């Protein structure tokens, strides 16, 4: 209701972002009348002139997102909010790193002896940048995920859940994790006893 120069309630913060991911910047702006906002890269380059960006603004929340980020997106990013009483600027740097790491089993496949009808969970925890591809095998054959053999991922934790184990399920289970910079394999034996 009373006039007041623009200000950033939440400013931009510099961030390091992994190659290929989506970088996002968000700010909260106040001011009356409602400030007009413009995004810039490297000082003088109007951001809406560069391809592959999404800029939105509503109710004093300004958001810039850059999907599929690459090293060419690194630079200094600025948000300018302006009305008749003044003009405010928030600036942050975006640095895009590769940061590659080959696949690593922080939790290895674990050998197990269970009884028939038991439910058995075969878990690994796998790190890696780019995120590795994780596949489960029994005796060298890839396991197709089904309701009885259910492969799932939660974070870096990958689980094969055998709904009810029978002797026919015994064998050497293995997990392969591969990304663009390395490979890793964990093997284990599963034995399920009969009658």
């Amino acid at each position: 209701m009373a006039t007041q120069a623009p200000t950033f309630t939440q400013p931009l913060q510099s961030v390091v972002v992994l190659e290929g991911s989506t970088a996002t910047f968000e700010a909260h702006i106040s001011g009356f009348p409602v400030p007009e906002v413009s995004w810039f890269r490297d000082g003088q380059v109007k951001l809406e002139r560069l391809p592959g960006v999404q800029i939105s603004f509503s109710d004093g929340r300004a958001k810039l997102t850059i999907p599929a980020v690459t090293k060419a997106n690194s630079g200094r990013y600025s948000l300018k909010a302006t009305n008749g009483s003044g003009q405010a600027t928030s600036t942050a740097e975006l640095l895009v790193k590769a940061e590659t790491a080959p696949p690593n089993f922080v939790q290895r496949l674990q050998s197990m002896t269970v009884r028939q009808g038991s439910q058995v969970r075969l878990q690994v925890r796998v790190t890696g940048i780019p995120t590795p591809v994780v596949k489960f095998y029994r005796d060298g054959a890839e396991i197709q995920s089904s309701l009885d053999f259910q492969i799932s991922q939660e974070g870096d934790l990958y689980s094969l859940l055998i709904a009810e184990a029978y002797p026919e399920d015994s064998g050497t289970y293995s997990v392969n994790a591969t990304n663009s910079v390395g490979r890793a394999t964990s093997t284990a034996e599963l034995l399920v006893q009969g009658e």
